C-alpha cells in the first residue's frame, strides 16, 4: 500500500525491467504490421521472449519483497524457456545447413544454464561449474563463427553474433561478481536484470529496424 | 517465493503452462501467416493449447496446495481439447477422402470411450488395469478406423500440403498419443506413482498439443507461401 | 482441491463455462474467414457467448457457494441473451425485405413473454403450470411467425444463403430450444429437483448457443468463400 | 448468493453494466466494418462506453455495499463521456457547419456548468432548485447554440449523423433532468430508486442506443461507397 | 464507498489514471488510420499512455492508504516515459536532418540529469533548490540543443509534428517545474504539487499523442488520393 523502496536498488530494477518487458512485448506484437510475411514470425518470438520474461519478472520481484532471497529457480525457469526462443530466432532467419546449427546451438546453450544453475543451486563448485558454462557459451560462439559458412539478412545475422559474443557477456560477468569473490546478492540480481533488459529488448529491437528497412525496400519494387 | 526445484512434477506443470501460454499467443497471431484454407485450423490449435493453459494453471495449483493428482482437471481438460483435435483430424481428412464426416463420429465415439475408462480407473471407480485395456480399446478403435475400418478409403495425393498434414495426424494419433497410456501404466500397473504419471501426462500435453499445432503451423505457412507465386 | 467429481452439477457449469469462453473467442477470430455479410453475425454470436461466460462464472460461484440454484442469473443471462439471437434474424434478412423490423418485434416481444413466464413460476411468483403453459405460448408464437407468418413473408424475397442460415437457425429454435422447458418440466411438474434443471439448462445453453454461432459461421464461410472465387 | 431479484436498483446496474461491455467489444470490434470516415467515430464510442463500464462496475458496489447513491462515480463517469460526446458532435459539425471549432468550444462550456450545476445540487453543495436550474440553463444554452445561434448538408450519411445529433441532444439527454427532478424535486427525503433507475436508463440511451445509431449509418455509408 | 470528493488530488488521480486507460486504447486502435509511416509514432504514444496507467494506478493507491506524495512511483514512470518521449523526437528529427542520432543522446542525458536531479529534491537527498536548479539545467540544455545549437523543413505534415515538438518541449514540459517550485519553493505543498504533475502528464502524454495523431491522419488521408 505504500510507496517503492526507493532503498531497494534490487526492488527497483526489478519494478522497470518488468515494465521494459511489458513495453516490449507490446511494441512487438503490435509492430508486426509493419514487416512482411518474411520478419512477422520473427517479431512474435521477440514479443513471445520479451512476454514469459514478464511474468517470471512479475514472480520474481515479489520474491525479493517478501523474503530478500535470490530468485534463482524462477530465473533459470525463465532462461530455460527464453533462451532457446531466442535460439530459434537464429534458425528462423537461415531457413542452409540451418537445422544443424539449431540443434548444436540448443544443446550448447541447455549445458550453458545447466552448468550455471548447479552452481547457484550449490548442487555442483563454483567454479568448475562456471567453466562449463563458459564451455557451452563459447562453443555456441564457435559454432557461428567457425562453423558456418540478401543484404537484410547478413545485417540482421551480424547483430545477432554480437548479441551473442558481447551482449550475452553480462551474464556469465553476473554469476561472476555474485559467486567467484571473497553470495553477492544485490550485485548478481542488478547485473542479470541489466543482462535480461538489453539481451531481450535491443535483440529484438535491432531485428525490428532490419525488418522495417527491408519490408520498406521492398513495398516499393 | 521462489520455486522448489525439488517439486519436479511442481516444476513440470509451471514449464507446460507457459508453453501453453506462449503457444496459445502464437497460433491467435500467426493466423495472418497463412491462406484463408489453413486459419481455422490455427484457431482450433490455439483454442486447445488456450484451454489447456487454464486447466494447467489450476491443476498446478491443486498440485501444490495438497500433493494430490489432480486427475479431474486434467480429464476435464482432455473432455474439452480432445474433440477439438478430433476436430482438426476431420478439417484435414475432408481434404483428402469424401468419408470424412462418417469418421469423425467414430473418432469421437473412440475418444469418448477411451477418456471415460482411464478415467474410472484413476478415480477408482473401476479397476486399473480392465479400465486401461477397454481405454487403449476406444484409442485403437480410432487407429483402427482410421487406417483399416472405414479409413481404407483412398487418401488423395493431390495436394503435397494436405499428404503432410494427413502424414502428421498419423504420426500424433499413433506414436504421440502413445505417451498418455505409457503415464497410466507407470503411475497405476506397477505395484500410485503420483510423479510419473504427472511428468509423463504432462509431456504428452506438449508434444501432442504444442507440437502439433507447430507442425500444422509450418505446413500451413509453407503451403501459403508457395501459393503466393501463381 | 481437484474439481469435486462428485458434484456433478459444478462440473457441467465448468465445461460450459469454458466452452462459451472458447466459442466466444472463436467467433471472434473467425471474423477474418467471412465478408462484410456476415461479419456482424458473428460479433453478434461472439457477444452471445460472451456474456454467457461472464455469467456462467457467478452462477458456478454460486452453486459451489451455497448450493442453491442461480435462478435470477439464469434468467437475467437469457434476458440479456436471447434478444441478440433474435437481432440475428434482423441481421440477415435486413437486404432483402422491409418486415424485418416487424418481424424482430414480434420475435422479440414472443422472447419476452416466454422469459417472463418461465421466470415468474422459477421464482413463485405464480404457480409453475399456468407459467409453463403461457411460457410455451410465448415460444409457439415465435415458431409460428418463423414458419407461418411475417418471417415466411420475408424470406422468399433472399438469397440461396440467406435462406439456408434462415431455415438452419429456425430448425435451432424449434427442436434446438426444446432442450429448455423440457429442463423446466424435469425441475417443476412431477412428483423441485435443482439437479435436474440445472443440468438440462447448461446442456441447453452450450448447444444452442454455440450451435446457432456455428451455423451462421458455416453459411458465411462458405458464402464469402465462393464469392472471392466467382469474382477473381 | 443469487442476485437479488427485489433489488430492482441492483439489478438495474447490472444489467446496463452488462450493456456497456457489450457494445464497447462491438463498437470497437466493428470499425473494420466502416470506412476510414467513421472509424476514429466508433472509437470515441468504444471509450465512452468502455469509461462506462468501469464506473459502472463501481457504481453497484456503492449501492450493494451502502444501499446509498454513487453520486461521485456518477458525475466522474459524466465528467469523462460527456466531452467525448461533445467531440463525437464537433466531428459531425467539422462535415456540415465551417465553424465547429467555436461550437464544440461552446458546447463544452454548457455540459461543465450543466455538469458543476447537477453535482452541486446532488452533493448536498447548493440548494437543488437553484442548482436544477443553473444545470438547465447550461444544457438549453447548447441546445440554443446548435438550433439558433452559431449553429444555423451535402451528403445523406452525414445528414443522417447530423440528425441523429439534433434529436439526441434534447430527446435523449432530456431523461437526465427528468431523473433528477425526480430524484430531488418531488417529495422533498431523496428518492435514490427512482433517480438510479432513470439516470441508469439515460446513459443506456444516450451510450448504447445513439451508438448503434452512429454505427448503422455508417455500416450503410461505407458498403454503399464501396462499389464506384 | 462513493469516491471520496473532498480529497481533490484523490479524484485528480482517479481521472487522470482513467485518460490514460482511454487514450492508450485510443492511440493504439487508431493505427490503422495512418500509414506505415506514421505507425510507430502512435505505438511509441500508447506505450507510454500505457505505462503511465499502470503507475497512475498504484500512484493513487498510495495517495489513498496514506496520503504521502508517490515520489517514487511517479520518477519511475518519468524515467520510462521521458525516454520514450525522446525516441519520439528522434523519429521526427530524422526527417529533418542529417544529425539525428547525436541529438536523442545528448536530450537523453539531459532529461536524464533533469530527472535524478528532481527525484534528489524530493527524496530528500540534497538540498531542494540546489536540485531544482541542476534540474533546470538539464531541461535547458535540451532546449538548447534543439532551437541555437546542433538543432539548425520537409513535407508540411513533418513540419507540423517537428514544430509540436518544439513547442511541447518549451511551453508543454514548463507545467512541471511549476510543479516542483509550487511545493517545495515557498515556504511541501503537497496537493499542488500534484495536481500539477497530473495536469502536466495529462497535458504532455494525451494532448501531445493527440497533437501527433491528428498530423498522421490528415496526412495520411490526403496521401491516400494516389
Ligand atoms: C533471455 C535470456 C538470455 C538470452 C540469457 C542468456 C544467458 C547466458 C548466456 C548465461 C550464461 C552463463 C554463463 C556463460 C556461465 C555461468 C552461468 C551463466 C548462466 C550466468
Ligand atoms: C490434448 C489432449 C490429448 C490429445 C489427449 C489424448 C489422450 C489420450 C489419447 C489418452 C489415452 C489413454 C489410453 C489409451 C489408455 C487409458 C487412459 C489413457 C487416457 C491415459
Ligand atoms: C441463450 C439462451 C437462450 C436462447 C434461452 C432460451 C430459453 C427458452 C427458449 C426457454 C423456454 C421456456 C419455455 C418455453 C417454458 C417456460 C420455461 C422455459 C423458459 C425455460
Ligand atoms: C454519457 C452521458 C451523458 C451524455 C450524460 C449527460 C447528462 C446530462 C446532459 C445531465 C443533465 C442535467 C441537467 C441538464 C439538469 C441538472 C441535473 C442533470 C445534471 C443530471
Ligand atoms: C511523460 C512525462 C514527461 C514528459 C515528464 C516530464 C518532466 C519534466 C520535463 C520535469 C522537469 C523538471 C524540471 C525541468 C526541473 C527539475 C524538476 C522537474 C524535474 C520536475
Amino acid at each position: 500500500g505504500g510507496d517503492l523502496d526507493i532503498s531497494d536498488t534490487v526492488g527497483v530494477s526489478f519494478w522497470l525491467v518488468t515494465a521494459g518487458m511489458l513495453a516490449a512485448t507490446v511494441f512487438f506484437f503490435v509492430e508486426r504490421d509493419q514487416v512482411s510475411a518474411k520478419w512477422k514470425t520473427s517479431l512474435t518470438v521477440s514479443g513471445l521472449i520479451t512476454g514469459i520474461a514478464f511474468w517470471h519478472y512479475l514472480y520474481m520481484r515479489g520474491v525479493w519483497i517478501d523474503t530478500g532471497d535470490t530468485p534463482t529457480v524462477f530465473r533459470y525457469i525463465n532462461w530455460l524457456l527464453t533462451v532457446p526462443l531466442q535460439v530459434v530466432e537464429f534458425y528462423l532467419i537461415l531457413a542452409s545447413v540451418a537445422a544443424s546449427l539449431f540443434k548444436k546451438l540448443l544443446a550448447g546453450s541447455l549445458v550453458m544454464l545447466g552448468a550455471g544453475f548447479a552452481g547457484e543451486a550449490g548442487l555442483a563448485p563454483v567454479l568448475p561449474a562456471f567453466i562449463i558454462g563458459m564451455a557451452g557459451w563459447l562453443y555456441m560462439i564457435y559454432e557461428l563463427y567457425m562453423g558456418e559458412g540478401s543484404p537484410a539478412v547478413n545485417s540482421a545475422y551480424n547483430a545477432m553474433m554480437m548479441i551473442i559474443v558481447v551482449g550475452w557477456a553480462i551474464y556469465p560477468a553476473g554469476y561472476a561478481a555474485g559467486y567467484l569473490m571473497g553470495v553477492y546478492a544485490s550485485n548478481l540480481n542488478l547485473i542479470y536484470n541489466l543482462a535480461d533488459f538489453v539481451n531481450k529488448i535491443l535483440f529484438g529491437l535491432i531485428i525490428w529496424n532490419v525488418a522495417v528497412k527491408e519490408s520498406s525496400n521492398a513495398l516499393e519494387h
